[PDB]
């Protein structure tokens, strides 16, 4: 539809706008043009470094009444460097105050990995490694689940969690919330056949992050695939008369993915939110995911011994 629903009860809107990459001083406006178009869910992270900004936009559009509360989907995420029982509330309440709410809607644990608290995102050692916490998936989830019963968010969830991870969460002793959402890249080169699947089956809905292949990533080199150039998704969208990123995005809708891509040009908002209009062909559909890869945008190469990294698995 234009919602999905959650193990909680509520809806989730099916399109929302991802802030990652989005400049403090600009993304204040992209909110801001997004929620007058129609977007109702925002895609937050600490890691981020302007949910200010983010928050400046929707305390705006909330005192011109453009959308009530209820009506607007808020998502942020726990960092690595606040896996500590003793930091997650800490962590949470921070982000709450620079969004200037007082609830989300959905907080996620942005990666299965603890690192060494402290000011640094990615703390580094002597010889420049990344220091991981001694803390595990189970102690974190925990002190999530309290965040509900405080009544600071009504869901809480995972990201880039392999299946091994979320079986984990699943069996855990006393599990009181599910995870209602598991948010991890996805788009033709990277299509997640069986971990989608798994999460389906456990009433876990699936957000697709980088969409478009995630274009303006600091990491990104010329040999590399571009989506939004691929001649055979132009012809795809040719034949729809629509962009190619308006495929990438009704793409995941129609497999039952939530869907955030990114963008601070107004036009492009736009752009992005005509994607309920019309429907791909179960042919273009089984097209586009025989252009599988596995190609990650994101790989977290600097963790890639830590204990809990999600990606040595099949799935
Ligand atoms: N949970 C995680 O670990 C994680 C990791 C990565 C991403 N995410 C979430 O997923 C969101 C989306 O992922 P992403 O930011 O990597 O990349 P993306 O959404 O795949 O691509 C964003 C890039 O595509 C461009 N773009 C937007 N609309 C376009 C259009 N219609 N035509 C051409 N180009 C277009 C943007 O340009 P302009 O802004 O220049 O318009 C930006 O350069 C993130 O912002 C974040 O909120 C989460």
């Amino acid at each position: 539809a234009s919602r999905l629903l959650l193990n909680n009860g509520a809806k989730m809107p099916i399109l929302g706008l991802g802030t990652w990459k989005s400049p403090p001083g600009q993304v204040t406006e992209a909110v801001k043009v997004a929620i007058d178009v129609g977007y109702r869910h925002i895609d937050c992270a600490h890691v981020h470094q302007n949910e200010n900004e983010v928050g400046v936009a929707i305390q705006e559009k909330l005192r011109e009444q453009v959308v009530k509360r209820e009506e607007l989907f808020i998502v942020s995420k726990l960092w690595c460097t606040y896996h500590e029982k003793g930091l997650v509330k800490g962590a949470c309440q921070k982000t709450l105050s620079d969004l200037k709410l007082d609830y989300l809607d959905l907080y996620l644990i942005h990666w299965p990995t603890g690192f060494k608290p402290g000011k640094e995102f990615f703390p580094l050692d002597e010889s420049g490694n990344v220091v991981p916490s001694d803390t595990n998936i189970l102690d974190t989830w925990a002190a999530m689940e309290e965040l509900v019963d405080e009544g600071l968010v009504k869901a809480i969830g995972i990201s880039n969690f392999n299946h091994l991870q979320v079986e984990m969460i699943l069996n855990k002793p006393g599990l009181k919330y599910k995870p209602a959402v598991n948010q991890i890249e996805c788009h033709p080169y990277l299509t997640q056949e069986k971990l989608i699947q798994y999460c389906q089956s456990k009433g876990i809905v699936v957000t697709a992050y980088s969409p478009l292949g995630s274009p303006d990533r600091p990491w990104a080199k010329p040999e590399d695939p571009s989506l939004l150039e691929d001649p055979r998704i132009k012809a795809i969208a040719a034949k729809h008369n629509k962009t190619t990123a308006q495929v990438l995005i009704r793409f995941p809708m129609q497999r039952n993915l939530v869907v955030i891509p990114k963008s601070v040009t107004p036009e492009r908002i736009a752009e992005n939110f005509k994607v309920f209009d019309f429907e791909l062909s179960s042919q273009d559909m089984t097209t586009l995911l025989s252009y599988n890869r596995n190609w990650r945008v994101c790989a977290l190469l600097s963790c890639t011994s830590h204990k809990d990294y999600p990606f040595h698995e099949e799935f």
